[PDB]
C-alpha cells in the first residue's frame, strides 16, 4: 500500500515514517516543506530506502500537491504536517492559520479530486487519515476542584469542542474540515486525537528533553508553578504504532481518541527524569538540586486525559510502553544522541 | 454608545442597522465590503443619518480595518460579515474561508490591539459580539425515527460542535477562534448563534422569498424530498432586537442560542405561504395548485431546533413574532416592495 504522508520530517511524523519501512511492507512518500521544526537528519537510517520517497513542498501549494497525488497514486493520506509556533505575521497569515486550516483545506480539496477520480476498488479502499490533538475537547476537571475519591472525567470521542488557544482552535477546525468533507462529499476520513507525545527526537526546547539536557548541562529544571498541570504523556513510538493500525484498519467515518493509559502532574515528570538521572549517570550531587520554580502561564488549561477505551475495544490497540519504561527510553536516547542534539541547537540540521 | 458592525450591508446586518438608528441611542459605523450579497439600499431609509457611518472595505485587510478602530474608537463590535457561498478556488483559499475563517482571526486581531491598548474603564466595558448559525451542532433526531410521543432533542449552548458543511465548518471554525481569543488574551467576546433567518430584505432566490415571488408570478412551487427537512425560523426584526440586546447586556465570555421558539418541514411552509396569499391577493384557484414534488439534495440535516431559554432567563429575550404572524409580514412586506426586488433581480443594486 502506498501512504502519502504530510509533515514525515516532524517529531511524531518521522516516527510514523521510520516504523512503516523498519516494520512494514507499506511504501512511503513524505511531503514536507521543512520549517524550522523539520529534521531530514530524524530520518536518516531510512531516507536510502526504495520504498521511500521525499517531496520538498508546502501542502498549501495545489499545484505542487496535485502532481505528487497525480504521480504517486498514493492508497492513503496520513496528515500530520502543522505549525505549532503561534506566530503574528505583519502582512498577512500568520503561518498557524495558514498550515493548519487553509493548508487542511487546501489538501482536502486534492485529496476530493483525486478520490472521485478513482476506479470503484481503489475507491472504497482510499483512506484520508487526519491526525490531532487532544486540545480541541478544551479543559477537564482537576483532582483538587473534584473532592476526595470522585472518579475524575476522561476525553471521549464524544467530549464536545473548546478550544482555548489559538493552536488548539486552528487544530479543532481541521478537524471540522476533515468531517465536512465526509458528509458532503463522501471523502473517506478518520480523525484521530491523541495526548502529549515524548521520546526520541523531540526537539531540544520541548518540556521532557529540555529537562533532560539543562539537568546535564548543570542548568536550572523549572517546574511551572504548582507543578500542578496534568498531561497524559504518550510515547511517540506508541503512538506511530497506532496511527499505521488505523490508517490500515480504521473504519471511514470514525474517531479514535489515542493515549498512553496514564496521566501525570509536571512536577511528577520532572522529579521521575532526575531520579532516573541518578541511577543512570551518577554524580557529585543530585539532579534535584537544580530544581527551581519558575513562573506560571495565564489561564493554562489544568487538566488532559484521555480514555482509549475506543481504540483498544475496537482495533485491539494498547501502548506497550507504560510511563515509567517511556521515560527511562527518552532518556538513555538522549544520553547516546548528542550529535543529534547538537545539530539542531546549532541549526546544522537545516542543511539537509 | 458607538458599535462598529462588520457586514451591516447584508441581509441580518442591515437589520441590525436599521434597529439600532431607529430605536435606539446608540451609532454605528458599518464596515462592509459589498460582495454580491451586500445591498446599500437596504439601508437606504437610515443612511442619511448622522449617527451612522459607511465604511466600504474587506475585514481581511488588516491596514483599513486597524485604521478604522483607531479612527471611530468603537464601544463594541458586532462581526456579521460572512460568506455563505461555497465556491472553490484555482488560486488558493475559496472565498468563504478567507472571509469566514482568516478574516475572523484578522478581525480578532485588531480588535485584540485596540482593546488592550484602551484604558481601564472603556476597556472593561468593550465587546466582541460574534454572530453565529445554529449549523455548527451538526444534526438532531428526525421526528419520524423518533419513535411516539417521546420528545425530541433540541439545540442548547452545550450541544456538541458537529459541522456537516464546508459553510457550517468555517462559522464553527470563527467560533473556536473567538473563545479562544478570550481565554488566551482575555478579550471580552461573546458568541450568539441563531436559527434560520427569515423577512423583509432577504434576497428574492432564497427559500421563502422565492416561494412568495414564484407563487404570485404564477410559477411552479417546488418542493424537494417529500418536504421533510426541519427547521426552526427566526423572523429577522426579532433576530436583530435579541442582538443589540446581548451586545449591551451581554455577559463576555457567554454564549446565547436564539431561535423563533417553534419547528417547521419545509412542506408546512410552502403551504403556510400558500394560505396567506390565497387570503391576501386571493383568487378563484389556490396557491396549493402550484404545488409540485422533484427530487431532493442528498444527505442534508434533517431537523434543527433550538432551545432559546438560555437567553430568556438571563436576558429577558423572546420573540415578539410567531411563525404565522411573521410570515404574513413577510409576505405583504414582498408585495410592497417590487422595486427592491426588481433592482436586485436586475443587478442595479450593485450601483450604489
Ligand atoms: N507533539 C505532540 O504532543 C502532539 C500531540 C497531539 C497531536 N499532535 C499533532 O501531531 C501532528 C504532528 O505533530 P508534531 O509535534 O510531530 O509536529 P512538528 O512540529 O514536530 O512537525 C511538523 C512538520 O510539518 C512540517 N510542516 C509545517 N508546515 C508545513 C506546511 N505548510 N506544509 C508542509 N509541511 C509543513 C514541518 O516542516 C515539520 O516536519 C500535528 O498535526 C499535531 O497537531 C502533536
Ligand atoms: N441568513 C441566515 O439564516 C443566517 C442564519 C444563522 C446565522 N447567520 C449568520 O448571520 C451573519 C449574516 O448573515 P446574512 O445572511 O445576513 O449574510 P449575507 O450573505 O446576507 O451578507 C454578508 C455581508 O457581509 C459582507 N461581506 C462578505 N465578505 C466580507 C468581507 N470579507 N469583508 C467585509 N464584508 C464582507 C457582504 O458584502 C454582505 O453585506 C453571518 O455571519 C451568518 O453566518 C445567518
Amino acid at each position: 500500500m502506498k501512504i502519502l504522508i504530510t509533515g514525515g520530517a516532524g517529531f511524531i511524523g518521522s516516527a510514523v515514517v521510520r516504523h512503516i519501512i523498519k516494520n512494514t511492507q507499506d511504501t512511503v512518500v513524505n511531503i514536507d516543506k521543512l520549517t524550522y521544526a523539520g529534521n531530514l537528519e530524524s530520518l536518516s537510517d531510512i531516507s536510502e530506502s526504495n520504498r521511500y520517497n521525499f517531496e520538498h513542498a508546502d501542502i498549501c501549494d495545489s499545484a505542487e500537491i496535485t502532481r505528487i497525488f497525480e504521480q504517486y497514486q498514493p492508497d492513503a493520506v496520513m496528515h500530520l504536517a502543522a505549525e505549532s509556533h503561534v506566530d503574528r505575521s505583519i502582512t498577512g497569515p500568520a503561518a498557524f492559520i495558514e498550515t493548519n486550516i487553509v493548508g487542511t483545506y487546501a489538501l482536502l480539496e486534492v485529496a476530493r479530486k483525486y478520490w472521485s477520480a478513482l476506479g470503484e476498488d481503489k475507491k472504497n479502499n482510499f483512506r484520508f487519515h487526519h491526525i490531532s490533538t487532544d486540545e480541541v475537547y478544551g479543559d477537564l476537571p482537576h483532582p483538587d476542584e473534584v473532592e476526595n475519591s470522585v472518579t475524575l472525567p476522561l476525553f471521549t470521542e464524544t467530549t464536545a469542542y473548546a478550544p482555548s488557544s489559538p493552536y488548539s482552535a486552528s487544530k479543532a477546525s481541521s478537524d471540522h474540515l476533515v468531517r465536512a468533507w465526509r458528509r458532503t462529499y463522501g471523502l473517506p476520513t478518520i480523525v484521530t486525537n491523541c495526548s502529549n507525545n515524548y521520546g526520541p527526537y523531540h526537539f531540544p526546547e520541548k518540556l521532557i528533553p529540555l529537562v533532560i539536557l539543562n539537568a546535564l548541562e548543570g542548568k536550572p529544571l523549572p517546574i511551572y508553578g504548582k507543578g500542578d498541570q496534568i498531561r497524559d504523556w504518550l510515547y511517540v513510538e506508541d503512538h506511530a504504532r497506532a496511527l499505521h493500525m488505523v490508517v490500515t484498519e480504521g473504519k471511514a467515518g470514525e474517531t479514535y481518541n489515542i493515549g498512553g493509559h496514564n496521566e501525570k502532574k509536571n512536577l511528577d515528570v520532572v522529579f521521575t527524569i532526575c531520579d532516573l538521572l541518578d541511577e543512570i549517570v551518577p554524580k557529585a550531587t543530585s539532579y534535584r538540586e537544580q530544581i527551581t520554580y519558575v513562573a506560571d502561564r495565564p489561564g493554562h488549561d489544568r487538566r488532559y486525559a484521555i480514555d482509549a477505551g475506543k481504540i483498544s475495544r475496537e482495533l485491539g490497540w494498547k501502548p506497550l510502553e507504560t510511563f515509567e519504561s517511556g521515560i527511562r527510553k527518552t532518556v538513555e536516547w538522549y544520553l547516546a544522541n548528542t550529535q543529534w542534539v547538537n545539530n539542531v541547537k546549532s541549526g546544522a540540521y537545516q542543511s539537509w
